């Protein structure tokens, strides 16, 4: 059975979607920068330590899904500086998104979360993402141009034995899940940097992890059409931190008006026919 | 050829979804006294006197598909205390709603907007709302449940002479869209206080003014599951207005989490595992 497309962020851009369209998934080698991923990390780092188990009975919308040896950090933003300037304005990211999201229009950050596995934490069950959030999208057509996609960023190595993610290429456009298997699986064998991406209709897992000693770290950004509801909101953070961003950046997190792509497109979350930016009169651009 | 079905809103109350469901339309009674009609009517009508055309030079998301004999006024909630504390919290919305949406899970506010219609505007095309903003409902499967619905409140007298609404009874049904035409609607005649109820798949349209004396002015209010975005934000909306209001208008507003009607649901629009409400300390029924 073949193995997961790899492909260069560099050289090999307008490819990427095209080859996750094919075959479901694809990986992007240097994604992010070393640089990148070790500011990522460095700022991170507390938060995740902090984080208590998904489904932690201080939290009134807990995770009943992910495992107790998961830590999960989300709205990065007022977190992280190398997220908020370098990741949600990535070259690479747009171009992609772009790719993928023209039929329906503009798009935005669902969810852009560190998750990190502690040592010894098991398999997930295959599965397609967004089935605990938006039970809309399966009520979509077969044919439906996916509305949403997820960039897994390897934040440490993934390796076969330290739990790597698995994929079934071709599951995307699978309609009868009879022969849904770990037979039917490719790993996501990744360096720091390098990011799997797959799509909404994607059937994959984290893997387990049989070493015992290593921790598995990645960035999960989940990029969808700005129709549907993110799964974290940016409402709550400051405004300082808000205007430091770009205006891309700032759309990204739900702090802008949206698009559609129908012809005379009349808009999302607008006010009287103006947009949140002009409106609330937002800077772009502000450094703290 | 048969007519609107009328429903009480007081007495047949479980009836009104069903109807809905099986004919596309339904004409609710009564559903704002004509109380709510008046103080409503006050509040927006100076907002309605200043708003430019749909399509104005001055304006960043202009509408290109009203007329310029149409004045709209969206995000009602400042501007309104009728519409903030007596339509955000009716009975009757939130039983159609909770009826009509159980499937998906939560629900919210996509638009609500005043519009008035100039003497002798003409009608407008056969339509199906959320086309404009929301391309990705056409890629819903013929047989899923309506995603929004939308109250068709008059806020003054609906007459065939003055333009009241044509529906095509069934049509939320129709795939193949050969026979629409104005020989197969029937119209929504409505005294103020009377609602149209539709979904997003009832063909229909804004009757032509025939008088060249009646201005006609509804209320529309589009509700639609959290999973999908608003047409309008209430981002700038002064938080003392927000905190005045119920915890039950603050999430039609997009001021909290939402839910999914997914069994072990995650949520919409948390942070950390924590509602927008826990986290930012927002206060209930506060009054200004
Ligand atoms: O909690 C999350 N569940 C997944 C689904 C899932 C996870 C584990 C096992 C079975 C299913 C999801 O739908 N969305 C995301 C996306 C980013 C990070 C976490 C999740
Ligand atoms: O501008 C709006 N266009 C309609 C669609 C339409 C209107 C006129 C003629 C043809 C199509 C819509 O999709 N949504 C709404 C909903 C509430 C108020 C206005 C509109
Ligand atoms: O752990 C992984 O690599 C995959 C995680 C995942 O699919 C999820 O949490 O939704
Ligand atoms: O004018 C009416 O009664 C209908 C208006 C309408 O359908 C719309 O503007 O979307
Ligand atoms: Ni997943
Ligand atoms: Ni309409």
């Amino acid at each position: 059975k073949s193995q997961i497309p790899r492909l260069s962020a560099i050289n090999d851009l307008h490819k990427i979607w095209p080859t996750v369209e094919e075959h479901g998934a694809a990986i992007i080698e240097s994604f992010l920068s070393l640089d990148i991923v070790r500011r990522l990390n460095e700022e991170v780092d507390p938060f995740v330590k902090i984080e208590p188990i998904p489904a932690a009975k201080t939290k009134d919308h807990p995770n009943h899904i992910l495992s107790t040896t998961t830590r999960l950090v989300n709205v990065l933003a007022p977190i992280s500086k190398a997220y908020r300037e370098d990741v949600l304005n990535s070259k690479v990211l747009h171009r992609i998104c772009s790719d993928a999201f023209h039929v329906y229009g503009d798009y935005w950050v669902l969810m852009g979360a560190v998750m990190e596995l502690a040592p010894s934490n098991p398999a997930q069950p295959l599965h397609r993402d967004m089935r605990f959030s938006h039970p809309i999208v399966e009520y979509l057509k077969p044919d439906a141009p996916a509305t949403s996609i997820n960039f897994l960023v390897a934040l440490s190595p993934f390796t076969a034995e330290n739990g790597a993610t698995h994929v079934i290429l071709g599951s995307h456009k699978w309609q009868n899940l009879s022969n849904v298997s770990m037979d039917a699986t490719v790993r996501a064998l990744m360096n720091p940097g390098d990011a799997l991406l797959i799509t909404d209709s994607t059937i994959h897992c984290g893997g387990a992890e049989t070493t015992g000693t290593e921790t598995r770290r990645l960035l999960t950004i989940t990029m969808g059409i700005s129709q549907l509801t993110p799964l974290e909101s940016n409402l709550a953070v400051p405004r300082p931190v808000i205007e430091s961003l770009t205006p891309l950046a700032q759309r990204l997190l739900g702090w802008a008006s949206q698009r559609s792509a129908a012809p005379r497109d009349i808009g999302l979350l607008t006010i009287r026919g103006n947009s949140i930016e002009k409106t609330m009169n937002l800077k772009a651009e502000q450094p703290l």
